[PDB]
C-alpha cells in the first residue's frame, strides 16, 4: 500500500493565492504590502540581490514608521505568519542558485541590524505536519555546510526536534524517520564531516530521545537494508559516533519500547548491522573497552575467539535470541542466525542438555502410544455395552491400572502444558498457526481428546470407541514432528532449522532450577583496570587473511595455564 | 492476471458511472488551478508521490 | 525514424525546413514516430530520445494540438495504439529551463531527500473534454 | 636506552667471577624463560626494527649473544621455543634475516603441550620445525631465505619423527577453506632441493609420507602427489607422469606406481 497522505498544505508550491491571503491592506498605493511580501519571496524564489536590497531598504524604512516597541513582532509578522509561519530563510533554502550564499548573508545582518535575529534564526512551523522544522534541517537537507557554519555562527539551537507529522505512524511511507534531531538528519544522509562538525560543538547533546524516545543510533538501525549493498554508508557512519562517543553506555540506552538499540536491531532484522554491531574488533587501543570481540592467543591461523555475550542468551528479560525466534514478519531470520554467537550458541545448547531431555519426552511419547494402542484392540469390549475406554479390572494381579494413571495423569501433562503454551501468542490464520503453531496444535488436540472419553462414561454415551479411536492412529500421526532431531531427517533444512530452533528455547522455558547448565566462560577479565566481567565465549578460526595480531590477551597459552 | 482483468471490470464500471454523473461536475475532480511558470498558464494540476532511493554513494 | 539524429540537425539547420506538414492522413513529424515503438525489448529506445530532440530543438504546443486528418490527438494516437512505452514518457518529461518550462508536464516543487513531489498537467487526460485518454 | 645505560653500568659492579652470567639472568624472567627479546618478539610495535638492533648491539658489546639469541622457551609447556620462533609466526621476515644475520639456529625443535589432539587444544601441529611453520604459513621469501642458509637442514625428524614433508602433508584440510598453497609450497620444496631419500623416509611410527596423505584423508594433495611431470633432465626422476605418445586429443600416461599396487605391505590402495 503506497498512499502519501499529504494532509496538510501543499509546502511551497509555485501556486496561486486560492488560500485567503487577503488580511493586511493598509493601502496607499493599490497594495501597500503584499506587493511587497510577495515580491521579497520570488526574489527569495530567485536570488535578485539589489532588487532584494532595495525590498529590504524599503522594508526597514516600512519599520521605520511610529512603533514604538512594536516594530520587532511586527517584522515577524511581517516576514513570517501567513499560513505556517514560514520565513524566508525557509523559502530560500528550499531551492538553490549560486546566489544563495550571498543572499544569505544580507539577510541574516538585517535582523542583526536588529535585535530579534536570535528569535529570527529559531523560528519554527506552527504548521501541523512539520511541527518543529527549522531552517537548519533544509540546510543539512541541500547540503550546504558552508551555511550551517554561518548558521553555527548564527548559533541556532542545534537540538531541536522535528515532532510533526512528517514521520510516519506506518512503516516505509508519507515520510521518512531520521528520529527528530539534525545531528541524525546529516547522519542519515551522508555528510560525515558536519557530522563530525555537529559533534564538535559542546552544545550539542547526542543522548537526547525522541518521541519515540530514541538516540541518533535507532534511527540509524531503521535505515539499512537486507544485503551488502555496494558500500553503504551506514555502517561506516556508526562507529564515527561511537569511537568519537567515547562511552559504552550510549547503546545500554532503551527506547519508549524498553529496547536495546541492538535489541531493535533484532527487531528490524537488520542483519550486516547486527553482524557489525556484534564484533567490534576495536584495534585502535584507548577505547577497545568498548569492544566486544576479543583475540585471547592468535598464533597462526587457529585463535581463541571471544564474543561479548551481555544481552544475548536467555538469561535476562527478552534476550536477543528470545526475539530472532519468537518475532515472526522477518523473512530473514533464517539467514541471520549464520552468525557465530547465534549459530554455536544452539549447537552449545543442544550438546549438553537437548539431545538428552528432548528424546525423553520423545520416548515418554513414544511409549504413550504403545500404551494407547493396545488397550483398545486387546479388550475394549465385554460382550454387551459395557463400554471401558479405561478398563479397570478390580481384581488382583495389576495390570489395566498401571496404565490407566500413566495414559490419563500424562494427557494431563500435554493438556496443561499445551493449554499453556498456546496461552502465549496469539496468531492470525496463517504461517504461525501452520508453520510454529502447526503440531503443538495436534500435540494440544490429541492432548484433549484423550481425556475425553472420560465423560462418555458419565451415563453411557454412544461415542465411547469412534471418537477414541482417532486418538491412536492420530496419536501415531504426529511423531513426524517427534523425528526432528535427526540431521539426515530433517532450503526448507533452514526452515527445519528455526523449526527444532523453535524446540530449543521451549525447553530452556522448561529449565526452572539455577541453571546448572553453565554454558560460558563465566565473568573473566576484559580489557580493562576493572571490567573483569561479562561472561564469555571461545571459537575456532581457519585460513585466510594472514596479518599479524597486535590486541591479544595472553602470552600464547591455548588453554588456561596450569 | 484475471486481477488485471478485474482492472478492467472495475475500470468499465468507473466510466459508467463517471458518464451518469448529473449537471455539475465540480470539484470531484483533483487538486488543481495551479499557476504554471509562465505569465498565462494556470491549468489543472495534482498531487504529490513518494519513492525511497535516497540511497546511493554521494562520495 | 531510422535513428540518423545528425541529419535530423542537418535537417533543423535549414530555415525552409517544415515541421508543421501534414500527410494523407493529416500527420505531423510527431504523429507517424508514434506508430513505431512497437516494444522495449525490439528496439534499442531510440524514439523516445528523438521525440525528446525535436521538442527541444524547435516546438509549441501547436506543434503538439494539431490533430490529424481522421480527428485525432497524437498523445490521444499513442493511446489508441497501444505503444505503452512512449507514454511513460509523454507523460513525465520535466524540463528544468525558464523559456521551456511549458511544454514540461511533470512538476516537482516539494521534494525532500526521499519525498517529492509531484504534479501533472492533466489537459486531455481527465473525461472533462471527449475520448479521453482515460 | 636508559635501562641499557643503566644496567651496562650495573654490570660493571659485579664482574669479579660472573660477567656473562648474571646479565643473563637479567635479560630473562627466570619464571618462563622468557627474555626481553622473547617479550618484544610478542609483543610487536612499527617501531621495533632499531628496537631490535639496539638490543642486539648491547649483547654483541658484552659478547653474550649467540648464547643469549639461541636461547629457547623453559618452562616444559611448550617448551624449546626460540625468539626466531616468534618473528616467523610474527612474519616479520625483514629483522627475520637480521636474526639470521645473528646466526640463529634455523634447527630448534619446541617441544611443549601444544601440537597436541582436540585442535581446542591449540595442536598447531606444524612439528616444531622453524622452516615448517613459514611454508604451513604461506611465507615463501623467506622460506627461499631459509633454503639460502647452508646450515638449514630438510632432513630433520621430530617427535614422530616427521620431515618437512610429514607435517605439510597433515595440513591441507580442504580446497574451500584453503587458497591452495600446499600443493605448490609442496612442489617448491622439491625442486628447491630434494632426492627420494628425502621422499623414502618413514617417520617415527613407520610410514610413508605418500601414505601418510592416504590415511589422513588429505584427498587434493594427493592427486598432486600422483601425476606431478616436470621436464627438466636433471629433474625428471622425482616426477611421476611420463607423456610421449601425445596427439592432438589423445595423450599417452605412464604412472610409476612404486608403493601404489599390492606387491609390498600397506599399500596405499
Amino acid at each position: 500500500d503506497s498512499p502519501q497522505s499529504p494532509q496538510d498544505d501543499v509546502t511551497e508550491t509555485p501556486s496561486n493565492p486560492n488560500s485567503p491571503s487577503a488580511n493586511l491592506a493598509k493601502e496607499e498605493q493599490r497594495q501597500k504590502k503584499k506587493r511587497l511580501k510577495k515580491r521579497i519571496f520570488a526574489a527569495v524564489s530567485e536570488g535578485c540581490v539589489e532588487e532584494l536590497r532595495e525590498l529590504l531598504q524599503d522594508l526597514q524604512d516600512l519599520c521605520r514608521r511610529r512603533r514604538g516597541l512594536d516594530v520587532p513582532d511586527f517584522l515577524m509578522h511581517k516576514l513570517t505568519a501567513s499560513d505556517t509561519g514560514k520565513t524566508c530563510l525557509m523559502k530560500a533554502l528550499l531551492n538553490i542558485n549560486p546566489n544563495t550564499k550571498e543572499i544569505v548573508r544580507i539577510l541574516l545582518a538585517f535582523a542583526e541590524e536588529n535585535d530579534i535575529l536570535d528569535r529570527f534564526i529559531n523560528a519554527e512551523y506552527t504548521e501541523e505536519a512539520y511541527e518543529g522544522q527549522t531552517a537548519l534541517n533544509i540546510a543539512i537537507e541541500r547540503r550546504q555546510g558552508d551555511i550551517t557554519a554561518v548558521l553555527i555562527a548564527a548559533g541556532a539551537d542545534v537540538n531541536a526536534h522535528a515532532k510533526g507529522v512528517f514521520f510516519n505512524p506506518k512503516y516505509q511511507h508519507e515520510g521518512f524517520y531520521f528520529g527528530e534531531t539534525p545531528l541524525a538528519l546529516a547522519a542519515c544522509t551522508n555528510q560525515p564531516e558536519i557530522v563530525q562538525l555537529l559533534m564538535e560543538n559542546e552544545q550539542t547533546d547526542i543522548t537526547s530521545q525522541d518521541s519515540r524516545g530514541n538516540n541518533i543510533l535507532h534511527a540509524l538501525v531503521t535505515v539499512a537494508e537486507d544485503f551488502k549493498t555496494q558500500n553503504d554508508f551506514v555502517k561506516r557512519m556508526y562507529d564515527m559516533i561511537l569511537l568519537r562517543s567515547g562511552n559504552w553506555e550510549l547503546e545500554t540506552m532503551r527506547n519508549n519500547d524498553g529496547l536495546t538499540p541492538l535489541q531493535l536491531a533484532a527487531k528490524m532484522g537488520k542483519a550486516e548491522i547486527l553482524k557489525y554491531i556484534l564484533s567490534r574488533e576495536i584495534k585502535e587501543k584507548p577505547l577497545r573497552s568498548l569492544s566486544r570481540k576479543f583475540t585471547d592467543w592468535a598464533y597462526g591461523p587457529v585463535s581463541s575467539s571471544l564474543y561479548d555475550l551481555t544481552n544475548v542468551d536467555t538469561t535476562t528479560d527478552n534476550s536477543v535470541l528470545e526475539i530472532i525466534v519468537y518475532n515472526t514478519n522477518i523473512d530473514n531470520r533464517h539467514e541471520m542466525l549464520t552468525l557465530e554467537p547465534l549459530h554455536t550458541l544452539l549447537h552449545t545448547k543442544w550438546k549438553k542438555f537437548a539431545k538428552y531431555m528432548f528424546f525423553l519426552s520423545f520416548c515418554f511419547y513414544f511409549f504413550y502410544n504403545i500404551t494407547l494402542t493396545l488397550v483398545s484392540y486387546y479388550r475394549p469390549r465385554e460382550d454387551e455395552d459395557l463400554p471401558h475406554p479405561l478398563a479397570l479390572t478390580h481384581k488382583m494381579s495389576w495390570l489395566q491400572l498401571l496404565g490407566r494413571m500413566f495414559v490419563l495423569i500424562w494427557a494431563t501433562c500435554i493438556s496443561v502444558k499445551e493449554g499453556i503454551a498456546i496461552f502465549l501468542l496469539r496468531p492470525s490464520d496463517l504461517q504461525s498457526i501452520l508453520s510454529d503453531a502447526w503440531f503443538h496444535f495436534v500435540f494440544f488436540v490429541q492432548a484433549v481428546l484423550v481425556i475425553l472419553s472420560v465423560f462418555l462414561y458419565l451415563f453411557a454415551y454412544k461415542e465411547y470407541l469412534a471418537c477414541l479411536v482417532l486418538a491412536m492412529a492420530l496419536g501415531w500421526a504426529n511423531m513426524l514432528a517427534y523425528t526432528r532431531g535427526f540431521q539426515s531427517m530433517g532450503e526448507s533444512e533452514r526452515i527445519w532449522r528455526l523449526q527444532r530452533a523453535r524446540t530449543i528455547l521451549e525447553f530452556e522455558k522448561m529449565l526452572p532450577e539455577w541453571l546448572r547448565s553453565r554454558f560460558r566462560m563465566g565473568e573473566l577479565c576484559k580489557v580493562a583496570d576493572e571490567d573483569f566481567r561479562l561472561c564469555l565465549r571461545i571459537n575456532e578460526v581457519k585460513w585466510t587473511e594472514w596479518k599479524t595480531h597486535v590486541s591479544f590477551l595472553n602470552e600464547d597459552p591455548g588453554p588456561i595455564r596450569r
